[PDB]
């Protein structure tokens, strides 16, 4: 026989299938929706010029490449937690809080998945929005935990469900997980405003949840990387000790550097000392210790005063571009004739948007347009381009009138 | 009162306490015999030519940052396993491979480990040898694995203990998984002759033994490729489908860059194919992709005919300074007027070597002398120059005699 005659064919991947699909199309109209990262007004992959500013700085330098520590490049985590928290916070001055680099926002799940797992005696439920990033599932899953959900996503208003999330919420049993989408919530784009999450806020608190953040847009969600990171910042100051994501792929553009990190807010210092140490404990048997190249870039990005500032402005310019592709899509569809509401596009936040089309439609879109999507409707707004948001609004009009 | 009161400080490492006892040892020919990486005759890191020179054409490549597919970048996946098992290697012609990019050998090993778990049903228990390196417990421990033993290393001899090995490998319950270094074993320096290999190979094919190799080491072991490679290529040849986890750690210097790569050999390229989809489910829950620069360095390397060349005869200079080091030691303690066989020295293979020397006299080396090393009495032969050998032979010899 073979030791894998049993192995079984895994699912084909449906993002890849979209993308793929759209090589193949020879129309010179298509467009690709279903594109997971940031794209230019033509179409192309965008190195932050900040990034080959600090790549070539870090060149000039003739660095070595040995190993670093298991928790990564000390100064990437200090700038990081800096980053994610304001510099000033209560948080950082006493040191109530451990940060390890990670293999990007991925990564940083996992790592945090495997330390609840193995030292969160208090529940083995994770709870996630309706619906979440598709990944996360097999991650608290293969982490070792138990997944379940929470109304999130309104499909009558394509906005958030406040009233059924904020009801769901106060109904987690005490002390178990809750895991939130600190901004540009993926799949559907749709957020809590501040209000909204000063009441999730309070519910939490009361009943005793653990908040687990997972953060890979601050930033490039609306360009304003201290508005991003608000909801976060308003839980620890609520007495909420978070764990927190976060990932460099969008906001820097690092996305093949895999650079990340996972913050767990402490008691005190003392208590971050024996957390750290059980990290390292963890980290070590997965990948021993994280890549070098992204860490160094986004340190000279984040400890450089010049460099910051270039690279926030360029952050705000791909916020700025995915903004005015909703908006513009919006007043297309108007000019249109379609009569639907269409603000829900304006409303969602991010790369992603969940349109409110229907999976009939997505396939029409596909077989007549040439626009790719998945069929859950979700377009990734990077895809869209001054040059092509006329045609996006005619074919969605053609599909929904 | 605290989400993490109970969690409990880990052990602190060793291999980090000694080497920071290190600089605070004030006297002039101190030497740090603990460091786990190459280092030249003047004790400093060594970034190898050829990547300097293939960084320098990537640059000019102005090559973007995009997300890797799960299993990385084919050109290098497909490289990899030929500096593996040779460019005409039978399964390399008839496709009947998967060989996925890895967070290092460290991340081959807990990818494999994973796949092990999930679909080796056949059994729990995977036998390492007695020792072996440290990180494959908890690598196995944490995939959800059991781990056994075998006799290996030979204290008597501090060489192989070739009938305890074959007997211990005899009597494992068939259809068990046997992890295998490839050479180099890490931390003893004690590999299985050309003929020990082939026994090995025949009792793991009658006693229908599952072969895992974990190869760190390729071409910097002895400074021939094909000779650390033999007896991987031997095992496939006797009809053994093995897996396979490689690292560039110590053969490309590229550490911290994080480059690796995990082999399945099977029966047809179909299964292969089956195999690899199960693969990237497990990958893409660690860490979705993995990093770019370095396996961009390492492929550029390996498809280059005239770079590949230049490589190959740097870690052939880094091979034959850690065997200079290896019989200068051995002659300068003849010098010294040693009585004792230490033919183990120079029979042992790669930058690991253990001396044979006992825990107090390991004491007194670092308070008597200041030389630093493990209890073990493994020495790193990196650590070793021609600057610092005389007085570590008469150290060696004083404690010895
Ligand atoms: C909510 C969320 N979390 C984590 C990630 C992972 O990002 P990465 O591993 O590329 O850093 C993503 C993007 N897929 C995400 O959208
Ligand atoms: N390819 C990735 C690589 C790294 C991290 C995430 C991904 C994703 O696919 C997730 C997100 N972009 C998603 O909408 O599909």
């Amino acid at each position: 026989s073979s030791w894998w005659t049993h192995v079984e064919m895994g699912p084909p991947d449906p993002i890849l299938g979209v993308t793929e699909a759209f090589k193949r199309d020879t129309n010179s109209k298509k467009m690709n929706l279903g594109v997971g990262a940031y794209r230019d007004d033509n179409g192309k992959p965008y190195v932050l010029p900040s990034v080959r500013k600090a790549e070539a700085q870090i060149a000039a330098k003739n660095l070595d490449k040995e190993y670093l520590p298991i928790g990564g490049l000390a100064e990437f985590c200090k700038a990081s937690a800096e980053l994610a928290l304001g510099e000033n916070n209560e948080v950082l001055k006493s040191g109530r809080f451990v940060t390890v680099q990670t293999i990007s926002g991925t990564g940083a799940l996992r790592v945090g998945a495997s330390f609840l797992q193995r030292f969160f005696k208090f529940s083995r439920d994770v709870f996630l929005p309706k619906p979440s990033w598709g990944n996360h599932t097999p991650i608290f899953r293969d982490a070792g935990m138990q997944l379940q959900g929470y109304r999130y996503y309104d499909p009558k208003t394509c906005g958030f469900d406040f009233s059924g999330a904020l009801e769901d919420i106060s109904k987690i049993p005490e002390q178990s997980v809750l895991l939130l989408h600190a901004c540009a919530h993926n799949p559907t784009g749709v957020d809590p405003r501040p209000e909204q999450w000063k009441e999730i806020a309070s519910v939490v608190k009361k009943k005793n949840l653990f908040a687990f953040f997972d953060m890979a847009y601050q930033g490039f969600a609306s360009g304003d990387g201290d508005k991003d990171a608000w909801a976060v910042r308003h839980f620890i100051e609520q007495g909420i000790n978070v764990c927190l994501c976060q990932s460099y792929a969008k906001n820097m553009g690092l996305y093949g550097e895999r650079v990340g990190a996972f913050t767990v807010v402490c008691k005190d210092a003392e208590e971050a000392k024996r957390v750290e140490s059980q990290l390292k404990i963890l980290i070590r048997p997965l990948y021993s210790n994280p890549p070098l190249n992204g860490a160094r870039i986004a340190a000279t990005i984040l400890t450089s005063p010049d460099l910051r500032k270039q690279w926030l402005q360029e952050v705000k310019g791909m916020a700025d571009r995915i903004i005015s592709m909703r908006t513009q899509l919006v007043s297309n569809l108007k000019k249109e004739g379609s009569s639907h509401n269409w603000q829900h596009i304006t409303d969602q936040i991010g790369m992603f948007c969940f349109t409110g089309l229907k999976p009939e439609q997505v396939e029409r879109l596909t077989k007549e347009f040439s626009v790719y999507m998945t069929k859950d409707g979700r377009i990734s707004v990077a895809g869209v381009t001054s040059g092509n948001v006329g045609y996006l609004a005619h074919a969605i009009h053609q599909v929904t009138k």
